[PDB]
This record gives structure tokens, sequence and C-alpha cells, in this order.
């Protein structure tokens, strides 16, 4: 219909025109060493005041609702399906990533064993994880956190070498892309948790298992991958 | 003091306080006032480690001004040369702050409420930021609040059902520091064997109690933000 074909142009001219200028080859969604904006991409996502909520509430109230976290359309209008599929893996990064209005998320941590690693050391945004045989804890790590140098690393100690570095990654997405780089499975009876594991370059594994407070946590920021915001809004 | 010194004080006040002032000068909370100040702003001062002052302290006092944590501490004592203790009393309050609701670079943090009971009290209604915690005298559990929390119409009101009387409002204090106004409004005491926790009670106007018991992720929680209530940057660094 005419009111479907004009609102399309609307969500491009309002919202997908200045997203893909905002987010064209920048990490998570290619993989490159330019970053994101995080106040930029709050300012998209956020649940109930960002530029894409917004579109959704001043144009789409009686075809589309929301339903908690999700947006579930109402019972020459159709919608692509495409353009569900993003609105959602959107809605779930935020309810998960930008509860505050900005980015900001906490998660735990607890250190895993593996044979032939003496020490493990994970660090992100300045915050410090040094395993060697203390009782093993959870420790609370919040992402992003305020830093002059924001980043993350993993290094580990092996019974035939000193210290070593397995990655260093600069940059407000260090821990994602850290993140990215783990094998990643669901922990076995552990409430949204999932177990970690990174192959270090002498084959040794350096374990975690990872707790949230919601959803995937900072997990949750890898659906960005090669994410595209459609174009239409309808068929 | 000397030339030097007062060199440095007309810098702390170009690069920070004059624009300081700018932004939060008769300005909630600050100031017992309806305009608020702005949240994301302040984070651009308060900031532990990007923050305006942060930088300010890092660039032109790191010879005499280091850190032990949160906290700020003079080394420094270098002839003749002495801080207004105003400075660093300020400094570390800010410190405190940014440690407890700052953490991400911008405001936020997390608490729970247990909702209370009174004589009399048949309902109370807490809400901030459009998170609603509605309790009528049934077995009490915990509720995990975000402050700030992304909503179109940001602000906390609180609300009762009374024995002589429906449903009245205690307070409706809108905007992005509504449930720092109104816990402001709370009598507020330590809780009976609750790690990290405070007992709440608002005193509505017939006379009955609306209590609630806080408890923390770190430190005071929301209550930290009380300390900006009357709080003056020092227009000098040195005597
Ligand atoms: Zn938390
Ligand atoms: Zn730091
Ligand atoms: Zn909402
Ligand atoms: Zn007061």
């Amino acid at each position: 219909t005419p009111a479907a074909e004009s609102l399309n142009a609307r969500w491009r001219t309002a919202v997908v025109d200045g997203w893909n200028n905002a987010f064209s080859g920048r990490y998570p969604f290619k993989n490159v060493s330019s970053d994101a904006s995080l106040p930029l991409l709050a300012k998209y996502l956020n649940t109930d005041t960002g530029r894409i909520a917004r579109f959704l509430q001043n144009n789409l109230s009686g075809v589309l609702h929301r339903e908690g976290s999700r947006w579930v359309p109402d019972t020459g209008l159709t919608f692509n399906p495409a353009f569900l599929k993003a609105i959602n893996t959107l809605s779930e990064i935020a309810d998960v990533a930008f509860t505050t209005g900005n980015a900001g998320l906490h998660f735990e941590l607890r250190p895993g064993t593996a044979a032939g690693v003496m020490q493990t050391t994970l660090i992100t945004d300045n915050q410090k994880l040094i395993y060697v045989n203390q009782m093993p804890v959870w420790k609370r790590f919040t992402w992003p956190a305020d830093t002059e140098a924001p980043g993350a690393s993993l290094s580990w100690v092996s019974t035939q070498a000193g210290t070593r570095q397995y990655a260093d990654l600069p940059g407000s997405w260090g821990l994602i892309r850290l993140l990215e780089m783990a094998r990643r499975k669901a922990a076995p009876g552990v409430a949204s948790g999932w177990s970690l594991s990174w192959q270090a370059q002498d084959g040794r594994m350096l374990n975690y298992t990872l707790r949230t407070e919601a959803g995937e946590g900072p997990l949750v920021l890898l659906k960005l991958r090669n994410f595209v915001l459609p174009e239409t809004v309808f068929e």
C-alpha cells in the first residue's frame, strides 16, 4: 500500500542512513581494527529512548507491540522477516547491555584448571583476575569499565615456560574481541552459565566459567557480527 | 601561595571549575531545586580515570598527588606548597561517588528493595524509571532495580493504600534524579543483620510508615548520590 511504502522511505531517512554512516566498517559488525562508538550505538538501540524504539512507537504502534523485550506483530501490509529478526536481535542486546541508557553490564567469572597450567591472568578494562591456587570463587566484572587504556588481555604460566601472552586486544570492545576467540558451550548444571576455553599457543587450555545477571551477558554483543539493519520494514 | 601555585589554581578554574559551575549551579542535587543536573555531563567531569577532573590531576599534579585505589593522596609538601584541605576532601568525595555510581563511564548502578509492613498499610507502590514494586503484605521478596533505567518519562513515585483512605500519593518526583530526591526524604539506618543493607522508612502524610529494606552491590549504592547535596567544587587546589 502507499502508506507502507512511505513508511519504508521514512525508516531509511530517520534510522538506516545514520546507522550505516555510524557503523560501516566497524567492529563488531566487521572483524576490523576500527571500533564502533558505544554511546552512538546506545542512541540507536536504547529500549525506550533509542532512535529505533521511537520510530517503532511513532509509526508502528498499531501493527507491532512489545511483549516484555520482544517485538511481536499484531495478529498490502506484510512485514519483511529480516526487519522482525533485526529488531528482535537489537531488543535482546539492549535488554542485556544497555539497561541504564548507556552501555553497561556485569558478569562473573570463575577460573578453571588445566593440565600443565600453573597460572592464568585475565584482564578487562584494568579489572584483573590472577588464578594460581586460591579456592576458586566468582569475581565480578563490569563492561565497559572507565579507564584511560580500555581493552582486554589474557596470559598464562605453563610447566614448560614463564608468563606468555595469549592475546592483547586494545579498545572499548577488547572484552568482546577476546570472547569471540574462545570456544564456548553451555556449562553443565550452572544456571545462566557458559564454559569458556581459550586454546593457548602451547596447546594448553585456559578455562573459565562465565555467569551472567541476564541472558548471554557480554556474549550477546557477538550477535552484532555481520549484522545488517534492513533497508525495508514491509514487503 | 607562590606565583607557581597561583598559576596552577588559575588553570584549575579555566580547565575545570568554570565549566563545572556553568553546568551545575542551581541544579539538583547540588541545590534542592526543580532544575536537574545533566547525568552525562556529570559523568564527563567525575569519571574515575577519563573525567575532566581526573585528566587535570594527571596532566598537572602527577608529581604532588597520587591514587591509592579510588582515593587521591598528597605525596607534596614541596617547600612552601600546601593543598587546600577542601580541594582534597572534594576530589575524594567525587572519587567515592564515581566508584559506586559511574563504574561504566556513565551513571548506572543496581540495587534491591524488599518491602516491609506497617499497621493500617494495605498496599504500597514504589516506582523508579517505570520499574514498579507493588506490595500487599504477602511473603516479601527482593526486587532488583537499575538507576538510571532507560525510559521516556524518568522519575520516581511512592503511593500507599491505608485503612482510612484509598490510594494516596506520598510523592511524584519527575526527572532523572527522581529516585535520589525520593531517597533523600526517607529516614535511613543500618539494617539489623542485612549485609550492605539499609532500612528505609517514609513517614506518609497520615503518619503511617512506608517501610523497605535496601541492599546494595557496592558501598551506599544510590544513597552515595546524596553526598552531592550542597557540594561545592573548590576554586583553588593550593593555599
Ligand atoms: Zn551487578
Ligand atoms: Zn582505573
Ligand atoms: Zn520501558
Ligand atoms: Zn538532604
